């Protein structure tokens, strides 16, 4: 699929060099940061949606995450499907397992009070994770079929909202440098 939203947000600290790409093509060299969030993908996501991607670049240099992301309101959930990182594995609170695309994840929840979201500077809303148990291999054509992680999220009593805002194949980094460079569709 043509991807139809570019996602480019940092909290401004140090530098993300962001390049919005052709077609599915993006590039990030990020340096000493602060929050970022970068990625291609949909303007709404579905639970019904198969993402594609292949990850030419995977260069963290420190925390840094390689990951489906996206967010729902009613109610607001940021989400993520984490296939690779950094130095630094996420994880949260365990509530089971996953396997998909050949890869087994942990399911996890945190949450986040008085931080940024889609619905303003200050808020507060739960986090869902799949979590790869060890770094998926990047370089080659990747698959996550996101209804395998929805339909295990709900199993868990990890429900998502009615209506849908973005969702994209992302960079994610904090507190870093590194290079990325990604491929989505
Ligand atoms: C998950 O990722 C980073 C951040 O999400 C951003 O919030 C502000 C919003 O305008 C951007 O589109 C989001 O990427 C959030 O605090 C964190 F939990």
């Amino acid at each position: 699929a043509s991807t139809d939203y570019w996602q480019n947000w940092t909290d401004g600290g140090g530098i993300v060099n962001a390049v919005n790409g052709s077609g599915g093509n993006y590039s990030v060299n990020w340096s000493n940061t602060g929050h970022f969030v970068v990625g291609k993908g949909w303007t709404t996501g579905s639970p019904f949606r198969t993402i594609n991607y292949n990850a030419g670049v995977w260069a963290p240099n420190g925390n840094g995450y390689l990951t489906l992301y996206g967010w729902t309101r009613s109610p607001l959930i940021e989400y993520y499907v984490v296939d690779s990182w950094g130095t630094y594995r996420p994880t949260g609170t365990y509530k089971g397992t996953v396997k998909s695309d050949g890869g087994t994840y942990d399911i996890y929840t945190t949450t986040r009070y008085n931080a940024p979201s889609i619905d303003g500077d200050r808020t507060t809303f739960t986090q869902y994770w799949s979590v790869r148990q060890s770094k998926r291999p990047t370089g080659s054509n990747a698959t996550i079929t996101f209804t395998n992680h929805v339909n295990a999220w709900k199993s868990h009593g990890m429900n998502l909202g009615s209506n849908w805002a973005y969702q994209v194949m992302a960079t994610e980094g904090y507190q870093s440098s590194g290079s990325s460079n990604v491929t989505v569709w």
